[PDB]
């Protein structure tokens, strides 16, 4: 942590390989005003100005995550190399027209952790463009006024994009570039899952990515646009198999 003017930030990082948050402090300076927005959120750039450990901010006591959740030793975490002092990120926050909710802000995270993973397990099939989804993590700021609900003003952060974004399919069916790697990917998930996880809104700067979504058949958990089987069905329905599917001997589909 810098001794520079910002603010402060309880920064929370969750690992799936222990299935814990890590609970981290960081300090960061906000531009004004946002760089780019989508349907629910606005995106801000902002500057690290270090990472610390969470002591001097206790937790006390209940509310989420719940302690058997979190991790009690924090040394270890990706936040302290990804977003050391001088670093260049994105900050999130929800636009008013507030369903947010805490537990959806790690929902959120997590869910792009776990898509994280289905990266790396594409990718050890070797396909001919690895892909990766970015860290994503959620920011407590803590320097802000309360909101009107008296918690505090909740954010998600990640590293910053450099390049032309692109959206190359959404959560619920369309095909938006002729690309096939996301194409490939969102249809590796589903097979490999045996369609109980599908990963679709693959959007990024080339195969960078962040902000996907997964659908589940039970609806449950990762978010909002968690559509469930009507989710899965669309994505199937839509899908026409390209080369990648091919080579990762995928069931051929169609369209
Ligand atoms: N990590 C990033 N780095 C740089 N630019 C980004 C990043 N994430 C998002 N953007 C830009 O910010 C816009 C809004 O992002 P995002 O909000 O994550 O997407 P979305 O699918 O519209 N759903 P929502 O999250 O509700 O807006 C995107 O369309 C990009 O132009
Ligand atoms: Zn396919």
């Amino acid at each position: 942590i810098s001794s520079e003017t910002g603010e402060m930030g309880i920064l929370w990082e969750f690992d799936p390989i222990i299935n814990k948050w890590i609970r981290l402090s960081m300090k960061l300076k906000v531009e004004r005003k946002p760089f780019a927005e989508g349907a629910l959120r606005e995106a801000y750039h902002t500057v690290s100005l270090g990472v610390g450990t969470d002591e001097n901010y206790p937790l006390g006591t209940k509310l989420f995550p719940p302690i058997e959740m979190i991790s009690p030793i924090s040394k270890n975490n990706e936040a302290m190399t990804q977003l050391k002092n001088g670093t260049k990120f994105v900050l999130k926050l929800y636009k008013k027209e507030q369903q947010a909710s805490r537990e959806l802000y790690f929902e959120d995270v997590k869910m792009q952790m776990v898509c994280r993973d289905w990266g790396n397990k594409f990718n050890q099939k070797k396909p001919p463009k690895k892909i990766e989804f970015l860290m994503s993590w959620v920011v407590e700021l803590i320097d802000r006024s309360p909101s009107s609900n008296g918690q505090p003003i909740l954010c998600s952060i990640e590293p910053l994009l450099v390049g032309e974004f692109k959206k190359n399919n959404s959560n619920y069916g369309a095909v938006l570039t002729n690309r096939s790697t996301p194409q490939a990917f969102s249809h590796f998930t589903y097979e490999l899952s045996n369609k109980q996880m599908i990963v679709v809104d693959i959007q990024g700067v080339d195969d960078l990515y962040t902000d996907p979504q997964i659908h589940t058949p039970d609806g449950k958990g990762f978010g909002l646009g968690n559509l469930g089987k009507a989710g899965i069905n669309k994505f199937i329905t839509t899908h026409k198999c390209n080369a990648v599917c091919a080579l990762l001997d995928l069931d051929v589909k169609l369209g």
